[PDB]
């Protein structure tokens, strides 16, 4: 657009490319997502009225010249870069806790407004110098669709569920939480089946006992290997028991048993939550 001065390309999203840009008139620095039905456009204009401190603000939606532009407030850095930058020493547990707590607040808010993210990953979790972290790049689905990171995909999606719930976001956030703690992706699959099987190898191959209805799912095969569940002490060793307890509830196979964001916020793990300042190199 002539209204914006693309400063730098900051990412290759899914629906499009994201640029750091400057508003020629106001001088405001923003994140501009460029894409490329009209009903989903409504679904979008709705995300605009989603105001919460832990959700990246969508400032403007501009549809023109066979292109859709989404203008977002600009955040300082993404969690993937911060995790990479913190790999030698690891993110301090208090900051990990603060970030998880805030993200749960953002999801509790989104979910209470019937909005699902669908594709949470470190790359779309944005942080600022003040210690805040915000959800960004919400996935629409049910519209534009019908390489890609599968590491944070909930099992029900991998098994072909056609209608996933708010539980898919809790699963993704649980995988992210584990990763912040161990400094290694929890389930780094390189294909849908490898992803699914890495989850099975760690949490055990689900069955009707722990996940009623799982054997009747679209992509479930009786021929799936039967792996036994591993202990969380080995899964996320540096995490204390309150953290492991919470993580296990965020990673329950059954979407209906999986803890909600609201309930998670009341977990004992957050009893001593604080809001530390991250050391950010910009
Ligand atoms: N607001 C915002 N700030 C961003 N800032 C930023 C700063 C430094 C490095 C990378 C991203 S990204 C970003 C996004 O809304 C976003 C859009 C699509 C995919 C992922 C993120």
């Amino acid at each position: 657009m002539e209204n914006f001065q693309k400063v730098e390309k900051i990412g290759e999203g899914t629906y499009g490319v994201v640029y750091k840009a400057r508003n020629k008139l106001t001088g405001e620095v923003v994140a501009l997502k460029k894409i490329r039905p009209s009903t989903a456009i409504r679904e979008i204009s709705l995300l605009k009225e989603l105001n919460h401190p832990n959700i990246v603000k969508l400032l403007d939606v501009i549809h023109t010249e066979n292109k859709l532009y989404l203008v977002f407030e600009f955040l300082h850095q993404d969690l993937k870069k911060f995790m990479d930058a913190s790999a030698l020493t690891g993110i301090p547990l208090p900051l990990i806790k603060s970030y998880l707590f805030q993200l749960l607040q953002g999801l509790a808010f989104c979910h209470s407004h019937r909005v699902l993210h669908r594709d949470l990953k470190p790359q779309n979790l944005l942080i600022n110098t003040e210690g805040a972290i915000k959800l960004a790049d919400f996935g629409l689905a049910r519209a534009f669709g019908v390489v890609v990171t599968l590491w944070y995909r909930a099992p029900e999606i991998l098994l072909g569920c056609k209608y996933y719930s708010t539980a898919v976001d809790i699963w993704s956030l649980g995988c992210i939480f584990a990763e912040m703690v161990t400094r290694r992706a929890l389930f780094p699959g390189d294909s849908e089946i490898d992803q699914l099987f890495r989850i099975f190898r760690t949490l055990g191959t689900p069955d009707e006992v722990v996940w009623p209805g799982v054997t009747s799912m679209p992509d479930y095969k009786p021929s799936f290997p039967k792996w036994a569940r591993q202990d969380f002490s080995k899964v996320v060793p540096p995490l204390d028991e309150d953290g492991r307890s919470l993580l296990s509830q965020m990673l329950h196979y059954d979407p209906n048993k999986r803890i909600s964001a609201k309930a998670a916020l009341a977990h004992p793990f957050f009893q001593d939550v604080t809001k530390p300042v991250p050391h950010l190199r910009l």
